[PDB]
């Protein structure tokens, strides 16, 4: 299969909200209600919010979001906010039968790449303690827990 990565446009919005909703209920269906997600879904990644934030990477500003396209159709992304010399990996989902093939991996490594060509030589991310999937992909990336904060570790990386 034909992987490709780069910047999303307005144009990917309806394909990343459906991946992001069937991401989600699949990734936390140990841990959250089936309407909690609809609604986190619905107020987080709402079409208004989610094209400021392709804008703002558009822009080079304080987002960078990505995606993973198998043969042109988005099947994953990957999105850091930036303050300062420092990201945050807000979001990084694949659609359920493409994980376990190294798409996130490289979705990772990619931004990695963006981000040392920015200058900013540290990343952190808040993951739900009870998400084995993410958790475990995580720390087999160089990922390390430094604290928690509610329900999720905090989890750092330096370069
Ligand atoms: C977490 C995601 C993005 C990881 O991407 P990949 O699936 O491409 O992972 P790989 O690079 O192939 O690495 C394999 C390792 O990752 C874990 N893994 C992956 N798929 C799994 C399935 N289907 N079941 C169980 N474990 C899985 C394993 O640890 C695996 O290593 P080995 O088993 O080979 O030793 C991707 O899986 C994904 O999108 N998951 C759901 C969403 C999610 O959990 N996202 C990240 C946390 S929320 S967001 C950012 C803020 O934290
Ligand atoms: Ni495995």
């Amino acid at each position: 299969m034909s992987i490709e990565i780069r910047k999303l446009s307005i144009e990917d919005l309806e394909t990343l909200i459906e991946v992001a909703r069937e991401s989600w209920k699949w990734t936390y269906a140990g841990i959250y209600s089936e309407e909690y997600i609809e609604s986190w879904i619905r107020e987080k990644y709402s079409k208004e919010k989610l094209l400021n934030e392709i804008v703002r990477s558009q822009s080079n500003l304080d987002i960078l979001f990505l995606g993973a396209f198998a043969d042109s159709t988005l099947i994953g992304f990957i999105e850091l906010k930036i303050i300062a010399n420092k990201a945050e990996l807000l979001r990084l989902y694949l659609k359920p039968e493409y994980t376990h093939k190294k798409i996130g991996k490289t979705l990772l490594l990619e931004a990695e790449k963006i981000m040392k060509k920015k200058g900013i030589l540290e990343c952190r991310l808040y993951v739900h303690r009870q998400n084995s999937v993410g958790f475990s992909f995580y720390y087999k990336n160089g990922f390390k827990v430094e604290d928690t904060d509610g329900s999720d570790f905090i989890m750092e990386k330096k370069y």
